[PDB]
């Protein structure tokens, strides 16, 4: 059984994240979608809300498990018996930062392999931050989010 | 009548911004310089101060109108009957972020066309943030700002 | 304002990415010159006559586009055509760096010519005439990336 | 899942950077095809027969690697080999831009082939076969960057 | 006597910073390692703590002087009689920002020359921010910091 | 400290951007070697004898510059010249990526040679000898970017 972990803040999970986790499930037997509590980033949604939204949005994928965590990434990957860490590519700044995290994780857990996937062109210019900024100014973001997430975001801002 | 909108936080408007709006007035019949309230960025100058400084700095250009806004960018462009959105180029991080905003705006208002202009080499390495950081440590920033803006910045920090 | 804009390139061959950029340019300027380089440094796959005829047929539906071959310095041709706007597409970071170096050079050569950068549809962001030609030469499907007339001409060129 | 992955390139010659990437790929996929381009656009320093034999000897210790020459479009070969994973190494920003353009093209050509990007050790992040060959041609020491068999073959090639 | 200044926030000084200051001492007769108070960045360590840690970490290098400052960079360089400003290279975002600072400093002090050095591959993916993020989640950062700094960081988080 | 620095390149021809970098290097190091590559991969527009004479006349006002031709690996020449500092100019992001790959290679070849990167004036940030030559070949004005002697030599070369 090959196990992969797809970590992030997912505040909230977008169609870009759904695209990446879907591609990961086609490659690995079991995928853990791991949501960091991230209190320092002051998230819009609590960890419990982010886990519930991601569980609903990924329910149609049989080999995805959604979990919350506050541990060091490398420790949580070891403790989930995962040997693959999935990241999505986007911008240069993200890529250069992903290279720093991958080299750090290699020092913390040498057998944990960083794997980068490319999202569909459709979602290659979106992020949780951009969707929230548009929604805060009442712009239509229905195209970018799963249905349950779009309702939760509208309710949170209401 | 071809109408263009040049949006930003302009906190405060610099000679780099004057250069871009001047180039835009040579291309389009009417240019709206649109200042976002931007409370989340905690601006140094209030919106009323930023509008007044920009009005004084652009008074010599007959086809510029300075306006403040708190709306979604795409909605404000539609409501001003503009079909061109002017941006200035600077760094890679800015460019990659401009590409995300342009693709989002295309989803919100397909007929709104993002147009990128290049500032003079003279202003290609300045920003409102950099000028404010230098001024906060008493460095001479007279070369980078219109006269009225330089006086207002010195007064604000005094 | 009756603006004349120039959109220069080798267009070897013209792709849907080029059509996207020129269509956007016609929606903001009164007249657009699609300027095709006569003699690029590397021998083109299509001759200037073929490149011009392909671009003309592919832009015929846009009433304010003029397709014209040129052999001078791009800025010398733009000056003689009374163009005041120079159109270039920005696909990614590699485009951004190179285009900024050319724009500072063109501003030195012709200060009255303003460089305007447009963004193509996400559909054409990763394509270039070079990549399309390379894929087609190695027996890959490129139909989606080209106007029909160009697809037909490229198939005929690769058959021989 | 019994995944077949393809790691394509010119491998002219195979370096320790390539060995690093293929070793990581064998640690996550059941079978890895190290696919060597038969006829690149620029004449290679080593013939296809030399490139294949060097890569075979340098990967012989990895039981689930198969070294194979190919002349078709990379995606056409991957489809015929039943590969569902495409392996590429990402060294720096220049790699990132070019690889993203190729990945969108490969997804159009073969949607069932997923591009997976791996990162080499810091030890090999700045090297390429091109830089190694250029340094060695101008009498610089490149022993550290190559498997022993490749070091021997490169010295013999440069001696004549 | 050729004098160089190596400025930064050094919150805390890492092995990457030690590598850069060591390379600078091999090139220039006297190197001032200058620590900015940086209250706007809300540092983990006070300026007095950062100066003491850097003094201990660089004590083995005879031509390094550690000093704290709150002045404009260009003014502090002039006042130290330095004509060389040392920077370490890392990512594109850093490089583009270094180009803006270098062009600004050239306007403030034309004779002050910005010199960029490249750290060892060993430290090319680390930063003070990354080390602190790992340490805050109890990850082992002993490899990345001088001994005295590692003890101080563990004590600060305890 | 009596530092010897090396500033290598093809200098085909030397531009005001090169003069800017070498002038800054003379203001921080006791002796600067302006090292000109004898045999680059692509045939240069100017012969080594022409490149050397142009660089000598253009740097004659700087007393601590020595112009010297070299054909070895740059690091082998730097070692034999007792240089401990290697000077390179950083114009933009494309320069940054390539220069970092060369600096790690040079550190492996000659660990005692420290790579030092300088920034040119904003006036010369977008220029290269390649862009200047291309503009001049296509009848564009490049007088502003070159020392007077180079402007004269380039006009004479393009006239024939
Ligand atoms: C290769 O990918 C990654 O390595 N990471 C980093 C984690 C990140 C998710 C995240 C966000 C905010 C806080 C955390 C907290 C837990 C909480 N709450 N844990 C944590 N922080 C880290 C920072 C750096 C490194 C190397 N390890 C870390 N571990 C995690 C996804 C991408
Ligand atoms: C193509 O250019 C741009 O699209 N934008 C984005 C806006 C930005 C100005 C700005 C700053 C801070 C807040 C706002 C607020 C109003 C206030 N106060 N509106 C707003 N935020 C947005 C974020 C993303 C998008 C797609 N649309 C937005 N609309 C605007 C200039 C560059
Ligand atoms: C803003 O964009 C551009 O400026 N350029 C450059 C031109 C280039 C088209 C092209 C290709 C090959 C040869 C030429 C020849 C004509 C023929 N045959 N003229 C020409 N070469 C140049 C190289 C540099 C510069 C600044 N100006 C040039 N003018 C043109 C599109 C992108
Ligand atoms: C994801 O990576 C890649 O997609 N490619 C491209 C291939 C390349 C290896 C290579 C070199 C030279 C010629 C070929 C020839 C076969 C021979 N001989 N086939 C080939 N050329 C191509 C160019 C572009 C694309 C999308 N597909 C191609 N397929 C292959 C490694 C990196
Ligand atoms: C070429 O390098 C640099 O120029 N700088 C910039 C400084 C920076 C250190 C630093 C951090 C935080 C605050 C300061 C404060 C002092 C305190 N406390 N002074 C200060 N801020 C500045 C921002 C911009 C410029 C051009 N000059 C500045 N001078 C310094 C290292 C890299
Ligand atoms: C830090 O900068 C550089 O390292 N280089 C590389 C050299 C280059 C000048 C040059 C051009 C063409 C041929 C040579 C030939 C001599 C002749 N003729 N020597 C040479 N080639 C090399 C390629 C790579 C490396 C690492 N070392 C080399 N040494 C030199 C300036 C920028």
């Amino acid at each position: 059984q090959k196990r992969a972990i797809y970590p992030g803040t997912f505040d909230p999970i977008t169609n870009g994240h759904i695209d990446i986790v879907t591609r990961a499930t086609q490659m690995f037997d079991h995928v853990i979608l791991a949501i960091a509590a991230s209190p320092s980033k002051k998230p819009m949604f609590t960890l419990e809300e982010r886990v519930a939204l991601a569980q609903q949005a990924t329910a149609h994928l049989g080999n995805v498990e959604v979990v919350g965590f506050s541990d060091l990434m490398a420790n949580f990957a070891r403790n989930q018996h995962a040997t693959v860490l999935i990241r999505g590519l986007r911008a240069v700044a993200d890529f250069e930062y992903e290279m720093q995290l991958a080299h750090m994780n290699r020092h913390l857990m040498p057998e944990l392999e960083s794997v980068f996937l490319m999202p569909s062109k459709e979602w290659s210019f979106i992020s949780s931050s951009l969707v929230k900024e548009v929604a805060r100014h009442q712009g239509d973001v229905t195209h970018f989010l799963p249905e349950n997430v779009h309702q939760a975001l509208m309710a949170k801002l209401a």
